[PDB]
């Protein structure tokens, strides 16, 4: 009933974790990015009208967006509630809340490589401080907290991974030791040691490339 | 109980939008953009550590991110479900797949933009192509519809409303009739010109600037 197509080195595989966190059957079709470039594939491109990963098939709904996978997967599969806060409570909008955050941080580190790469200036630094804004905003917010909402491992956790594993990159790791500490806590989830074991190693994170940040 | 940190030209208006959709009691205070640059004000920076606009209060609750103000706002006050489809259907999936084309949008806007001026080359036209897929996208998809979703108006529709009208000034609005329509349709969406009448003028789409993209 589910397939999920997956490029290597990418934000599909937070969708891998959170499908093994789940404990649900799926289809794992697996891409691996174009040489140099690091484009997506023409037969990945082809599965959906954006031409991006990761694209999961549910019956006869094609979704695109990995919020949107997210939020689709806890809707219909998520019947415990395992990986939501309560609704109506100040955990529920956080939730909400860092997974706008996990989006706006992505486009973050992605604006600012752009300016330093073509010559912007002024921009370049300011493009570049907004990056230091997010990561200062979640290091800060997982002062006294295991998980981004705070002892609940949610929807939100699962989304905010692939931002902070590829905006590390662009930062100095050493001056976020929460972040550093929650990664490790990510990295070494049973679910995500699965999605490793099911993609043939999950993100190389030590195989980091700027080209990393497209599709 | 709730305020509204509103800065003008912005994606601040969606959420008056919302808000007066809900008919919700609220506080507004509204920020001018600096000049030239068009970034927000200090004394608005000030409402939250990102320093951007829009930002929520809600009892001891700061937001940010329009997404994450929207999904907050519908799912404490919308209790009819007017601006959510039922859930553990495909309405659904598609509704949270639309809030967040809705940010890859203004990512994709604002990344192209940025190429341009800065000097990129090839990738230039690489990040151009990629605005041109999102609005095919939205056009296609509206194609038989009222709303992004369907006959129901949603939570989508307040969030896209803003990258539309951004986006069209970077491609030709005349491509693009279903927009242009679904626009209308919101531009004199009875709630929209309370948000209007409420922030003297909402977005003064005839104003637009490239400085509109950043704060």
């Amino acid at each position: 009933m589910i397939t999920l197509h997956y490029l290597k080195q990418s934000c599909s595989h937070r969708i891998v974790w959170l499908l093994e966190a789940l404990g649900l059957d799926y289809e794992l079709k697996i891409y691996d990015r174009l040489e140099g470039t690091g484009f997506a594939p023409e037969e990945l491109k082809a599965q959906h009208p954006l031409g991006k990963a990761p694209v999961l098939q549910d019956g006869d709904l094609v979704l695109a967006e990995g919020n949107a996978i997210i939020q689709h997967l806890l809707d219909r599969y998520d019947t415990e509630n395992r990986f939501t806060p309560a609704h109506k409570t100040d955990a529920y909008s956080n939730y909400v809340y860092w997974l706008a955050i996990s989006a706006s941080m992505f486009s973050a580190n992605l604006l600012a490589l752009v300016s330093k790469k073509g010559d912007l200036g002024d921009f370049a630094q300011y493009t570049n401080a907004q990056v230091g804004l997010y990561f200062s905003h979640v290091e800060k917010s997982l002062e006294g907290k295991t998980w981004i909402v705070g002892e609940q491992l949610t929807g939100a956790d699962f989304a905010l991974s692939f931002p902070l594993q590829w905006g590390l990159n662009y930062v100095n790791k050493a001056d976020y030791p929460n972040i550093t500490r929650y990664l490790e806590q990510i990295e070494t989830h049973p679910a995500y040691l699965k999605a490793n074991e099911k993609t043939d190693g999950g993100l190389d994170l030590s195989r980091f490339a700027e080209n990393l940040y497209f599709q």
